[PDB]
């Protein structure tokens, strides 16, 4: 994709003729990502990336050099002063040609002043001075585009540099950095915080010509009117102060603001994430009332924070009808009097000082006041703790090996015990070394050691080779599944057909619509656990590297499908690999070549499996211990509110220009004057009114349109919460968590504190529009008949423009997204990214991703500063029009009308295509708003609360009968429960067996009316459609496949409600034995639990459900897959507990392991979704045909033959006391 930029010539560069063709393309088809141009290679996100990094690793260096000062990334102003100061030149030109051509003003005023004779060499004089005023307003409208192009460009480096580092970083962070920090603090780095140097840059270098010019403008201004000039640069330097405590202030609000913004994303992303399970405890209106909390303080953030905004533009809008005042005040009280050359000058002068004082100066001072918390925040990340840079592989004698030689390491290195004390393995080609142990012992943070992920305290490992790594939970990543199991490497048919029916996927791909090239959802919501350990397991096969970490891709399948993945899988393609298996299944250690023993860090004892028979060590004894637009303006405020803010709008409006034109109505009634004097106190008594009413009339306007669209989105989303809070999972399993969460951070975020400024902002300059084209019409009438082509133009260039920049914004809108989405991927799966040496490959393809927003944000900023100079020349044109049909027609104007009408078309340049440059971006971020409404009215889910409530008690007993219910995810879907008609008798443990897809855990979703069931499910005689969603949730208690802590204390992960006392929290962590675990924390009840669970041990959590369920006490606990990555420890002591404790309550346990259910009181067989057989386990051992035995028997003679005798002996019992 060739960019035109660099076949382009000066001429055709300062008006952006190259990007012509582009435009024409975009006209009539639509633009997407293969139309844009790649950027310029000085550009791509990795040459940036590299200079700035470059830049900031010698500033780390000189820190901890001489210096021992702290480092700065701030202080890489080193890296953009050479080519962020080459843009002062477009600023100094300027800003010192806004002070020249006021003079000129001055002279074609003159001309009207003295008078318009016959006298045709004045005229000659006034012509060659609307020449020269023409010329420097196209002069000054092309130095204030290629500066806010170019400022705009070495901003965007900045940002893509920034964003290129911070992934360098988030790609080399140890343990201990990714434990200190999220992945979505570091997406909000590289989204909501690294944005803020796309507009750093933009005024920075008014913060020298702001104060610049106003000199001297006071340095052309005395020269002018005298002393009096300086009360009004008196009451401009009073501005300044004053305007730099709202944009440090404010700043001090945003970043206080910011706290409780990223509270709240966190807090939805947990329960977006956990939907599921909030549903199902129905703690719905227990986040329902911490969203609710960190919102309304937060809307008490944005009401100041905007209030003080409005507050800036209102100081801004009003700045020069207060300098004129003041100044014009004292230059009449001083004696003298208003001619208007002297006024119009003056008018025109301060508002160039307006401008660049009272606006760029206090935006600089705000945007580098709210870059520096950005630039704060990411130099805090940029210095954590990264993981050791491997160190330099030694020459090696080529015998690929794993050497670990007493290896001890911590976790965390505050913790007393070591993860691992003293190991000592070798393992050489050929080995399968078969890791075994309880849970919490170390054996995944063994395969890390191996890694390096696990930086030994004592000890040494030695690794050489490419490393394989399957991690304990299954990385799954968007894209393809042949994708997936790819990794980046090669595509071989044959190679990849063996792995796959290996790794017995091949029926699993069949099975599918799209077999393979199935596009895989987020996070793998669309595959089951089995599934994902396949496909995790298979894409670290593919890359056939020499030694493989298997972390027990094996607990999350069934009997038959593991055994088959060990013999085939690992037996035979890991047969002449180096192999290191982690494995909670003893099955398989009789087929180990050697195996270590791992019991808190402490490896017990490393052999082969006959060794250890011969010790007569057993292994379980071993394991045992326009619509859019009124829906949101009537979302704020109420319409006859916004009838007041139009008529607030337009009367502020109407005396900024009345001001202005009073001066010029003074200044004709001094002309047309003698003795005789003119009434001063009448006259500064209006002018002093209509300055008052400018100036109040901003500041309502300015406050009262930040408090209506912050009232919409405090409204909006109020709307929306709640209606995701009741949108069947279905629309969770539809669209990611990621889609739902993005529409309440960055959309809510639009709505919040940049749809509110970009509105009022666009409404106060379409004003000043207005007002400029009011006072060229009403002054020199004949303007109207011009006016209607050079409008014309623009509707045929608003037009022929949002063709194309309603395609290349939505170009940057959607390519922003791969961005952020391959950064939490690539940091999801980060130990795997660096266990194969794939750093730098990862590092391209994140490149290649900035690269392509980087060609979307500069086709962006082309063609907004293509739209904005054409503007500019239709800008010009009018400006023409008024300086010369002023001279054409000065036979019938007066030097007041003259003034006025000029000072107002010179006033129109570079505000224009800011009002109409900014409707093009209303318009933009209001299809944020069709998204926040998009979920304001989804289709809600059934009615929480039926008024006809269940009785108090209920279901005192617990009985759930099926009848004929049929389960399908989707209306129309396929079905995956047919025709089931089934009883549970009161306080019966009843299983749920079958392959990976039999219908198990879409039972349970049918019982909690996930999805609504057709058929009967009737609950002590009560129908469950006939009961509302929170009666019945809260009387069914789940332990899900993966239990979820939420944020913040271990109180609100049991009772955010808070229905109980202490006595019953610590009564339930005693009966969870968890008591003594979290009371070693300082925080016994409020421990900072942080999130994503890294910093517990897995087979733990789920006993905090079932305390959850003992402070609920529901007859009816509903258990999946809790036990399947769980040693024999908790795998029997959950169940023993259950048994004691849930005797009485109705058990629906779903699982793989036989052991866990061989004492079920029922059995429900599932295949492939239907109820195939309901009896004790004893009889359905009993059909040597039936599946169940069969089961039984895959997982090998003896242990099936055990099983065997265990359901006989409970039968039995059980049935004949
Ligand atoms: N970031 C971390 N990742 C993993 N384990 C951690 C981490 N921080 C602390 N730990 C400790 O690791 C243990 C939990 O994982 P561990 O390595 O013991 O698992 P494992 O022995 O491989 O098997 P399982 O987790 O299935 O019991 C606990 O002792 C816990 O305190
Ligand atoms: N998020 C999802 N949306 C729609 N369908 C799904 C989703 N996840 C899984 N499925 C499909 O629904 C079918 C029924 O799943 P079911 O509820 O039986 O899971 P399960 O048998 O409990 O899983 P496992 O056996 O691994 O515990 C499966 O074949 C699966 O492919
Ligand atoms: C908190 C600041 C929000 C508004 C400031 C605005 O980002 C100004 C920036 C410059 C504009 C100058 C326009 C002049 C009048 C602006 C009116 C206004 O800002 O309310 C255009 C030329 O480069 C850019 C676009
Ligand atoms: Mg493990
Ligand atoms: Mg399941």
């Amino acid at each position: 994709k060739p960019n035109p930029l660099q076949d382009a010539n000066l001429c055709s560069r300062v008006f952006f003729w190259w990007l012509n063709p582009l435009f024409k393309i975009g006209h009539k088809r639509r633009l997407e990502e293969d139309d844009m141009y790649s950027v310029l290679p000085e550009d791509r996100s990795q040459h940036l990336g590299e200079e700035l990094q470059g830049f900031w690793d010698k500033e780390v260096l000189r820190a901890e050099n001489d210096a021992q000062k702290p480092s700065l990334t701030r202080a890489i102003i080193k890296c953009y002063w050479k080519s962020y100061l080459v843009l002062g030149i477009f600023t100094l030109i300027e800003e010192s040609a806004k002070v020249i051509q006021p003079i000129f003003l001055g002279k074609i005023i003159n001309y009207f002043e003295n008078y318009d004779p016959m006298d045709s060499v004045a005229l000659n004089t006034a012509y060659a001075y609307a020449t020269v005023l023409t010329f420097c307003t196209l002069i000054l409208a092309i130095l204030h585009h290629l500066y806010f192009y170019h400022v705009q460009c070495a901003g965007m480096r900045l940002r893509v540099a920034m964003c290129h580092m911070i992934y360098r970083k988030a790609l080399r962070l140890s343990n201990m950095a990714m434990g200190k920090t999220t992945t979505g603090q570091i997406v909000n780095l590289l989204s909501n915080d690294v944005n803020k140097f796309d507009q750093v840059t933009v005024f920075l270098h008014f913060l020298w010509a702001g104060p610049l010019q106003a000199i001297a403008v006071t340095a052309l201004l005395w020269m002018e009117i005298g002393i009096s000039c300086l009360a009004g640069m008196a009451v401009l330097i009073i501005l300044l102060p004053l305007q730099s405590c709202f944009g440090k202030l404010f700043s001090s609000l945003r970043s206080k603001t910011a706290t409780f913004t990223d509270a709240r994303i966190r807090t939805m992303n947990e329960v977006i994430t956990g939907i599921r399970i909030i549903k199902m405890y129905a703690w719905e209106k227990s986040f329902s009332n911490l969203i609710t909390n960190l919102r309304k303080k937060e809307i008490s953030k944005i009401l100041r924070s905007s209030c003080l905004r409005g507050m800036n533009l209102a100081s801004f809008f009003s700045a020069s009808k207060i300098i004129v005042f003041v100044t014009f005040t004292t230059y009449v009280l001083l004696g003298s009097v208003i001619t208007a050359s002297r006024v119009f000058v003056a008018v025109t002068l301060y508002g160039a000082v307006r401008l660049t004082v009272t606006l760029f100066f206090p935006s600089a001072i705000e945007r580098v006041s709210e870059a520096i918390v950005s630039i704060r925040r990411i130099q805090t990340f940029l210095l954590l703790d990264e993981i050791s840079q491997r160190n330099r592989q030694l020459p090696s004698d080529g015998k690929k090996m794993v050497h670990v030689q007493d290896f001890t390491a911590f976790w965390d290195k505050a913790s007393e015990t070591p993860t691992l004390q003293g190991l000592s393995f070798t393992v050489r080609p050929g080995e399968l070394l078969a890791v075994v142990g309880p849970v919490g012992a170390g054996k995944s943070s063994l395969l890390s050691a191996v890694l390096g992920e696990l930086a030994p305290s004592h000890g040494l490992v030695s690794v050489h080779g490419r490393i394989a790594y399957v991690s304990q939970q299954p990385w799954v990543f968007s894209g393809t599944l042949r994708s997936n199991i790819l990794f980046g490497k090669k595509y071989e048919k044959e190679r990849y057909e063996k792995v796959i029916k290996a790794c017995a996927l091949k029926k699993d791909l069949q099975l599918l619509e799209d077999g393979d090239l199935t596009v895989i959802g987020d996070r793998g919501t669309t595959l089951s656990g089995g599934q994902k350990a396949r496909v995790n397991l298979a894409r670290a096969v593919y890359q056939d590297a020499d030694i493989y970490l298997l972390d027990d891709p094996l607990s999350a399948v069934d009997a038959e499908v593991s055994r088959h993945l060990f013999e085939l899988c690992i037996c035979q393609i890991l047969h002449e690999k180096i192999t290191i298996l982690v494995t909670h299944q003893l099955q398989y250690l009789k087929a180990a070549s050697q195996i270590l023993i791992l019991k808190d860090g402490k490896m017990v004892q490393k052999g082969t499996y006959t060794e250890f028979l011969k010790s007569g060590i057993d292994f379980g004894s071993l394991l045992k211990k326009f619509q859019a637009y009124k829906n949101y303006f009537r979302a704020g405020a109420h319409w006859i509110v916004f009838i007041f803010l139009i008529l607030l709008n337009t009367a502020a409006q109407v005396a900024y220009v009345l001001q202005d034109w009073w001066l010029s109505y003074w200044a004709n009634k001094q002309s047309m004057l003698n003795t005789e004097k003119l009434d001063l106190n009448w006259y500064l008594g209006i002018y002093s009114g209509l300055t008052v009413a400018t100036v109040l009339f901003g500041i309502a306007r300015s406050l009262l349109v930040f408090y209506v669209l912050v009232n919409s989105s405090q409204t909006l989303h109020n709307k929306m919460f709640e209606s995701i809070l009741k949108a069947p999972v279905l629309f969770f399993d539809r669209n990611p968590i990621g889609r739902i969460l993005n529409r309440f951070s960055k959309d809510i975020g639009h709505l919040d504190d940049l749809l509110p400024l970009t509105f009022l902002d666009f409404i106060q300059t379409l004003l000043q529009v207005v007002g400029v084209v009011s006072v060229a019409v009403a002054v020199i009438p004949w303007i109207a008949i011009p006016l209607v082509p050079l409008g014309i133009i623009f509707i045929f260039l608003r037009r022929y423009f949002l063709e194309t920049s309603r395609d290349v914004k939505r170009l940057e809108s959607t390519t922003r997204s791969p961005v952020f989405s391959h950064l939490s991927s690539s940091l999801q799966g980060l130990w795997t990214i660096r266990a194969y040496k794939a750093e730098e490959r990862c590092q391209e393809l994140f490149d290649a991703h900035q690269d392509l927003h980087s060609e979307a944000w500069f086709l962006f900023l082309t063609t907004s500063r293509w739209f904005a100079v054409r503007l500019d020349a239709i800008c010009a044109m009018f400006v023409i029009i008024v300086a010369f049909g002023s001279l054409i027609l000065a036979k019938t104007l007066d030097a007041g009308q003259v003034g006025l009408a000029l000072s107002y078309a010179l006033t129109l340049m570079g505000m224009f295509q800011w009002c109409v440059r900014q409707s093009a971006e209303v318009e933009n971020m209001m299809i944020s708003v069709e998204r926040v409404i998009e979920y304001t009215d989804l289709e809600k889910e059934a009615p929480w609360e039926y008024q006809k409530r269940p009785p108090p008690a209920w279901p005192h007993e617990g009985v759930i009968i099926f009848d004929n219910v049929n389960f399908m995810y989707s209306p129309g879907g396929p079905l995956v429960l047919k025709h089931l008609t089934a009883l549970i008798k009161s306080q019966e443990k009843v299983g749920i067996v079958g392959r990976t897809g039999a219908g198990k855990s879409s039972l349970i979703s049918a019982l909690f009316r996930l999805s609504e069931p057709e058929g009967k499910i009737w609950i002590d005689k009560i129908l469950t459609t006939e009961i509302g969603l929170h009666d019945l949730r809260k009387k069914m208690s789940i332990i899900p496949q993966e239990p979820v802590l939420f944020t913040g204390t271990m109180r609100k992960n049991l009772d955010p409600f808070n229905e109980h006392t202490d006595e019953e929290l610590w009564n339930a962590l005693q009966e969870v034995q968890l008591k003594e675990t979290i009371e070693d924390l300082p925080g016994k009840m409020d421990t900072e639990l942080a999130e994503s669970g890294s910093n517990f041990s897995v087979g733990q959590r789920q006993l905090v459900c079932l305390a959850r369920a003992i402070l609920r006490k529901n007859q009816i606990l509903i258990i999946d897959q809790a036990t399947a990555n769980v040693d024999p420890r908790t795998d029997e002591l959950i169940q023993k507990k259950i048994r004691e404790k849930f005797a009485h309550c109705t058990v629906l346990t779903i699982a793989h392991r036989l052991n866990t259910i061989i004492d079920s009181d029922k059995i429900m067989v599932l295949d492939s979704g239907r109820l195939k057989e309901y009896d004790e386990p004893y009889v359905l051992l009993q059909n040597k045909e039936s599946l169940f035995y069969k089961m039984v028997q895959q997982l090998g003679k003896a242990e099936a033959a055990a099983l065997t005798e265990t359901a006989k002996q409970v039968y039995f019992k059980r049935n004949y006391p």
